[PDB]
C-alpha cells in the first residue's frame, strides 16, 4: 500500500504520451515534482522558471516531473495532447505526465504518499496549482514549496542534495 512506500522510486506513472514510466529511473537524480495547469495566473511564472531551472541544472542531475491537474479552478481543462503542445510553447524539456488527480481517493498514489511525508493527518491536501515537492536522489521528499513559492526559490536549496 502507498502509505508504506519509502521512496518515490516505488511508484509508476503514465507520461503525457500515455506510456507507463517506472519512477525508479529517477534514482540518483534530484527531482522537482509539481502539479501544473495551463490557465492559472501562476502558469507563466511557473513554467518559465521551471524551464530555467532545468536549463541550468539538468546537466547536474536535476529532473522535473510535471503532473497536469484540473482540480484547482478547472484551470487544466484540456486534453493531454493539448497540454503537451502548451508546454512545448514554453520550450519544456523536462518530463510531462498524463493529467491526474492529486486529491481524492482516485488521486495518483505518488501524490497521496508525498502529501503525508513529514506529521498530522489533517490539512495535507494540495491547495492549488503549482505545489512543488523536492525529492532527493534516494527518492525521499526533502522540501515542500507551496503554490505561492516561485520555482527559483528552490535553487538555493539544491546544493544540499546534489
Ligand atoms: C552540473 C554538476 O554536476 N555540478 C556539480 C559541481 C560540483 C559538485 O560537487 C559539489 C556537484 Cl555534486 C555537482
Amino acid at each position: 500500500d502507498w502509505r508504506c512506500a519509502r521512496s518515490m522510486h516505488e511508484f509508476s506513472a503514465k507520461d503525457i504520451d500515455g506510456h507507463m514510466v517506472n519512477l525508479d529511473k529517477y534514482r540518483g537524480f534530484v527531482c522537482i515534482v509539481t502539479n501544473v495547469a495551463s490557465q492559472c495566473g501562476k502558469t507563466e511564472v511557473n513554467y518559465t522558471q521551471l524551464v530555467d531551472l532545468h536549463a541550468r541544472y539538468a546537466e547536474c542531475g536535476l529532473r522535473i516531473l510535471a503532473f497536469p491537474c484540473n482540480q484547482f479552478g478547472k484551470q487544466e481543462p484540456g486534453s493531454n495532447e493539448e497540454i503537451k503542445e502548451f508546454a512545448a510553447g514554453y520550450n519544456v524539456k523536462f518530463d510531462m505526465f498524463s493529467k491526474i488527480c492529486v486529491n481524492g481517493d482516485d488521486a495518483h498514489p505518488l501524490w497521496k504518499w508525498m502529501k503525508i511525508q513529514p506529521k498530522g493527518i489533517l490539512g495535507n491536501a494540495i491547495k492549488w496549482n503549482f505545489t512543488k515537492f523536492l525529492i532527493d536522489k534516494n527518492g525521499c521528499v526533502v522540501k515542500h514549496y507551496g503554490p505561492m513559492e516561485e520555482p527559483l526559490v528552490i535553487e538555493k536549496d539544491l546544493p544540499h542534495y546534489f
